[PDB]
């Protein structure tokens, strides 16, 4: 195994190409850049531009009308010496007139790409989730766009898609050492998270990553439904320090009644 | 909307005065000073004085006899280069002879004021909790008195009452920026917490607050019972990033088996 | 009460000696060194030596083959500018050929000593766990060996056994102040954790401890099963700030679906 973060074309994967290379990437690294998945730089511009014009020029009242009453960063605007804009499949809060269109299309592209790669991850590992593949992937995504440092953690998602604007702050553990993860023109960076490890019975690594110290980021978490069900003994076999009585459990059983998106190894 | 933290008299509120002003305060700010609620400065003195005489002059054995065996800061004394004294409605640990009297009366005054303002918050928003108003308010309060810095968080209470001794360290987000919250002679500072937002279907803001860097504080958390029940879809509509299967849930379902009093927006 | 961290011989305890001294130690301090429990310095050498030879000379591929796909520090190797090696009663990941033998024997010695002292703690306090003593002690231990700072916390274990290599970084609160806890040639340091307090109805202190700033440590957590059941009102009486409806609950109910090993007093 070398220490190169690989790149895969989603379309080539969907055509059955690079099977061994993909499978070993998932087992040994758990991250990769993904091309050919409908996330062209053009589009990040349309979405980026109008959010960035809301962030700098939205009035305090305009911001307040798209702020939730609890500051959870789940939907709408959050002031944080940074600003965030969050979305999912429903219950969104949109500025204006043309923002909704642009951002619904952007979200859709990312949700589709995310489901698609996750579908390939399942296929590559021979995994049939309890309840089937499509009910598993029809889930609880969350998109956060941040505009202007992260201690090492791993994601609790199935997969996480990250688009950025281009010093390389983002690094990940590859082969036992942190490696730069720079902006890739027509690629998105995919991190496998803990739910990939869980659902596939340990066939996918969930790598640790952080942001080092010396701008904008789009992070799409593909998160399972509360009712995603898994084998308890199987979870223990792959490193999950579960406190679950009995033989099956749900995501809700494991993580509790509020989504938790990341975890540190520390305790 | 201006950036002034308002003041309301509880008695005027109870008489039906300032309805619009109160309702908009709750929706747009979620904090206010409260007068005319039975929390006169005199009384904080009686209680403050004798706890402060326990903190400086209680022996190590006297302190130990009012320390719980797990250092949870729920009841009795905690050494923390600060000291804390905690109370609720039962299972208390009291020094001496006259402390119990003074502190039971002080606690009662604060629990009554807390229930009263919460009653007004419910009324102002047209909210009938599942199970009714009075069973909701007959809850699980916790009073902590601290004697001698806080990163931004919001409270998970229904309301939080804060009395202090008088540089202004306490600040809260109002209108998108942090604002000083100084000692007010015959007033208590009320923060709405996340359970206010939850129970009222999003009609009350739970503002973020912190303690900035350059003394004593009394913080009364009005916390719901474990069995407080709410609509899951409704929770999602107001920003709660819940992982709850099905249509209703309890506080225990949401937060788990141990009270959590505060939360950071971060994850 | 003096501020000396006591030492007890397990064999003397098992013979009925030092009953008062032991019981008061548990109530007032909740920590002690333990001799005569089968944890001779020789043995820590055998185990220490071969893990330390894996840590410095195991290749990246050899390390990877004993690394779990989620970096939870539950089993096998973790890189962390430190390395960890973790074990329990099953699902272990072992280097080589002779490591498994050595480390299985080492783990067994520590699990036996841990159950033995816990048995004495129960006996000294007259405690019969729900379901009986031996089903309680046939539990979910976790051993972590760390090779090269800790903010104050208390353990959520029944007991924690700590062997170290010999400035004294480890300190604990005894009598209201932090006290050095140096390496003891043929002794192990025992901290009672919160489950000792819980199961005994408050008869055992769970002391706070930390690592101060100016090497290797072996920390064995004896952790209850998910189904360990306790009285809710009784828990509240001893300081546990539980949010549990009804009269009995399990460890899983209280802490959730993932083990949590430590807690800070802070919230
Ligand atoms: C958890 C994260 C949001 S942090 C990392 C990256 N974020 C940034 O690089 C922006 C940032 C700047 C300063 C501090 C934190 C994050 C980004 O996006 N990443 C997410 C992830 O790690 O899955
Ligand atoms: C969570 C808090 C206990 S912190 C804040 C204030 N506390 C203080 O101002 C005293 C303090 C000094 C230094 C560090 C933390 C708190 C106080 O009381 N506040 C509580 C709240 O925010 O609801
Ligand atoms: C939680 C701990 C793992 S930390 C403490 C001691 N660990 C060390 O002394 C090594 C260390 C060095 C630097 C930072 C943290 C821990 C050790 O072992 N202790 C454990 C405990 O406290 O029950
Ligand atoms: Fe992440
Ligand atoms: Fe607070
Ligand atoms: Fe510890």
């Amino acid at each position: 195994m070398d220490t190169t973060v690989p790149t895969f074309s989603l379309a080539e994967l969907q055509q059955g190409l690079h099977q061994d290379e993909f499978r070993r990437c998932l087992r040994d690294k758990g991250l990769f850049y993904l091309t050919d998945c409908g996330l062209t730089d053009t589009e990040l511009k349309s979405a980026k531009d109008l959010v960035i014009d809301f962030f700098e020029h939205g009035s305090e009242a305009e911001k307040r009308a798209v702020t939730s009453p609890v500051p959870t960063m789940r939907r709408g605007f959050t002031g944080l010496y940074s600003m965030c804009y969050s979305m999912g499949t429903a219950d969104n809060l949109f500025p204006s007139g043309d923002f909704e269109r642009i951002w619904t299309q952007y979200f859709d592209r990312q949700y589709t790409a995310s489901r698609a790669v996750a579908r390939e991850v399942l296929r590559a590992t021979g995994t049939e989730p309890d309840g089937g593949v499509e009910a598993f992937l029809d889930c609880e995504p969350l998109l956060r766009f941040r505009y202007f440092r992260m201690a090492p953690h791993y994601d609790l998602s199935m997969v996480t898609l990250i688009q950025q604007t281009p010093f390389v702050s983002l690094q990940a553990e590859v082969g036992g050492a942190f490696t730069d993860l720079p902006y890739r023109p027509d690629a998105v960076l995919v991190f496998c998270g803990a739910i990939a490890t869980l659902v596939t019975g340990g066939q996918v690594k969930a790598p640790r990553h952080h942001v080092a110290a010396p701008r904008t980021s789009s992070v799409f978490f593909l998160r399972p439904n509360a009712d995603f069900t898994f084998s308890v003994p199987l979870a223990r076999e792959c490193g999950f320090d579960v406190s679950l009585d009995g033989e099956t459990a749900t995501f809700q059983d494991w993580i509790g009644g509020n989504y938790v998106n990341i975890r540190r190894t520390s305790k």
